[PDB]
């Protein structure tokens, strides 16, 4: 049988085994094709995927972050153009924007799953502090008042930090700013995706509101020294009253109960992100699938991609990974009425905004990770007291950098 090689980022608790279980129905019905997944850690994924494209030494297939798809597809001769080979009618239409290069009709990836970041909260902490999550998290300033009530209260054998978020360089630095900028009434780029615009008055108001939560003590300043993975573990250990995180954490916290007796999962809830003056907006992310032009099994690889778009494969990978499907028929399944999953679905469906699918965005995120993290260094007073004016200068500088890339 053809052994399709496939790179995946760590999308679930046991990524390789989980992937293999989801594709077992495919090999059952296609005995000539097996799948060998290889895990590629997120911090190395852009360099490794890019090196695979430029060198010609590549697997048959790789997962690609939705925001990077245009960058890899724009590399001449790197990927197989999928335009016309995939029935787009089956997909949630909003998920297709990242499969194309913006400004063209060229599709170089197939949507695989979507995700957004929602507001997890500890029910016991909110009940003690008199915080009512559905309404007290509904707006910027109601959220802020809620953090004031939650900060420092004693739950279990610890003093809880009201909000815990990472500040260290990783791909989520910009993602965690995104919906504060959108909700303030700003954006990262103009409609054409050719000019950076997040130094606008409204964009800065969202950057100022969010970053100054830590200056005011409502967001845990020491936690800014950590990355997303460390924040997710800390919240799983009960360190924070609230945190903005993706749905995948539900897998880890559920296993923590099954394996360690940590019942955190049973005393947490999730609400949509608070609404800003622009209305509610949320980060829309996810990953697509691509076929390398160097593959010697392009026919078999396309069959596997089509399987991953099937209703049952979309549901089963959602159940194990907690990512949201991109195929409309998958939402006929009652699984997405789950109390936690339904929140992510409603939020990304109604309010999810994705970045412009331009070839330069991958290089833009490299700069964002380094540039916007300097705002957190300003908050942490690494070099001098905090000042908003220094944040404005960082944002102006980062914007200039992005403008050179575009
Ligand atoms: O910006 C590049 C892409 O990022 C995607 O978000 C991913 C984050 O970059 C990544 O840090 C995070 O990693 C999770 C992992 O999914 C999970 O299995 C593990 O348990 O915890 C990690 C965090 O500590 O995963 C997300 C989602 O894959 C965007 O979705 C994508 O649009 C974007 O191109």
């Amino acid at each position: 049988s053809v052994k399709l090689t496939m790179w995946i980022m760590p999308n679930s608790d046991t990524p390789d085994q989980d992937l293999l279980k989801v594709v077992k129905p495919f090999t059952d019905a296609n005995p000539h094709i097996t799948v060998e997944p290889t895990v590629v850690d997120w911090s190395a994924a852009l360099t490794k995927i890019t090196a695979a494209a430029t060198s010609g030494e590549a697997p048959d297939i790789t997962q690609v972050g939705s925001t990077w798809t245009a960058a890899i597809g724009a590399m001449e001769g790197a990927l197989v153009e999928l335009t016309g080979k995939i029935d787009t009618s089956a997909f949630v239409e909003s998920t297709l924007q990242s499969a194309y290069i913006k400004g063209t009709d060229k599709m170089f990836g197939m949507p695989w799953f979507t995700e957004t970041r929602a507001l997890f909260y500890r029910k016991d902490a909110c009940e003690k502090a008199g915080v009512n999550p559905e309404t007290d998290f509904a707006t910027w300033d109601k959220f802020k008042d809620a953090l004031k009530k939650l900060n420092g209260i004693e739950v279990d054998g610890k003093k809880l930090a009201a909000l815990g978020m990472p500040g260290k360089n990783d791909w989520n630095v910009v993602h965690n700013f995104s919906w504060w900028i959108y909700g303030a009434g700003g954006d990262f780029v103009n409609e054409e995706g050719t000019q950076a615009t997040f130094s606008s008055e409204n964009a800065l108001k969202g950057i100022k509101f969010y970053s100054e939560l830590a200056v005011e003590g409502l967001m845990d300043e020491p936690s800014l020294e950590k990355n997303t993975s460390d924040i997710e573990s800390a919240f799983g250990d009960g360190a924070y009253a609230t945190a903005f995180m993706g749905p995948w954490v539900i897998s880890s916290y559920t296993k923590n109960k099954e394996e360690n007796g940590n019942d955190l999962i049973d005393k947490i809830g999730v609400t949509m992100v608070p609404e800003g003056p622009a209305g509610r907006y949320a980060f829309m992310g996810g990953s697509n699938l691509v076929i390398f032009n160097s593959s010697k099994n392009k026919d078999e690889a396309l069959e596997l991609l089509k399987f991953f778009a099937s209703k049952e494969a979309q549901v089963e990978y959602s159940k194990v990974s907690k990512m949201l499907p991109v195929v409309k028929a998958a939402y006929e399944d009652p699984y997405f009425e789950d109390s936690l999953m339904k929140v992510f679905k409603e939020q990304v469906d109604k309010y999810g905004k994705h970045y412009a699918s331009v070839p330069g965005w991958a290089s833009a995120e490299v700069i964002f990770s380094e540039g916007l993290s300097k705002i957190w260094d300003n908050v942490m007073e690494v070099d001098g007291a905090y000042s908003y004016d220094k944040t404005v200068q960082i944002v102006k500088d980062v914007e200039s950098q992005i403008n050179q890339i575009l």
